[PDB]
């Protein structure tokens, strides 16, 4: 059911997604071990992910959440990096895309910082890096991230340095409690609460 539509670099939509990607890069406490060393990206392509069935799955669940939370879906646009990106865009998010060992239990994790999601493109901890060169900081190989529409509903706040969401909540928020520059991370426990809106193809760029 999925089609991918290329956005032109001239399109205001391309430009606003690129800006969110670039402006949410930060330094990581691993010095770049997982995701590589970079301050910005080379954006090669941005595609809209269009799947009627998956869209309707997401909006159905969004209405349920909304109606459980005084007509407030608490919808965000967040990044997701995954070795399963090509399955997610065709079949949607589900229990197979969960981070079983994540800090907030088995769920599907999203980030405000694009560079945090970049650490997962080649797997947990960056895995063994790119398939071609076995390099977590590869500057040649093309990487992909998703920029996703995510329904948080009532989110349980965890202050901090598939399972079920906590009773009375639709999600968990991991609030950064030590690194003052880190943005929040989020976890949902139902795949229907995210839609993989944009597929972004990019390279990390070697600092000069
Ligand atoms: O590789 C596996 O075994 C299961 O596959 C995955 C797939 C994705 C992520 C993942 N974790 C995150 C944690 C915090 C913030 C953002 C993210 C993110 O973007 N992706 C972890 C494991
Ligand atoms: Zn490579």
């Amino acid at each position: 059911g999925t089609i991918l539509i290329d956005l032109s670099p001239d399109d205001k939509e391309f430009q606003s997604v690129e800006e969110e990607m670039q402006s949410t890069v930060r330094e990581h406490r691993d010095g770049g071990h997982a995701g590589g060393i970079f301050n910005r990206y080379n954006i090669l392509k941005i595609q809209k992910v269009c799947n009627k069935k998956l869209w309707e799955r997401y909006t159905h669940r969004r209405k349920e959440v909304s109606e459980e939370n005084h007509n407030h879906a608490n919808e965000r646009m967040l990044f997701h990096g995954s070795p399963f990106v090509n399955a997610i865009i065709h079949k949607g998010f589900d229990e197979r895309h969960a981070y079983i060992g994540g800090m907030f239990g088995a769920g599907i994790y999203f980030a405000e910082n694009s560079s945090k999601s970049n650490q997962y493109v080649y797997g947990i901890g960056g895995g063994t890096g790119c398939p071609v060169h076995k390099d977590r900081s590869c500057y040649i190989c093309h990487r992909q991230l998703l920029f996703c529409r995510v329904t948080l509903g009532k989110s349980f706040l965890q202050f901090s340095a598939m399972a079920h969401s906590p009773p009375g909540h639709h999600s968990v928020t991991g609030r950064p409690s030590v690194n003052g520059l880190a943005l929040a991370e989020y976890v949902i426990y139902r795949g229907e609460q995210a839609y993989p809106e944009y597929l972004i193809t990019y390279q990390i760029m070697r600092p000069e």
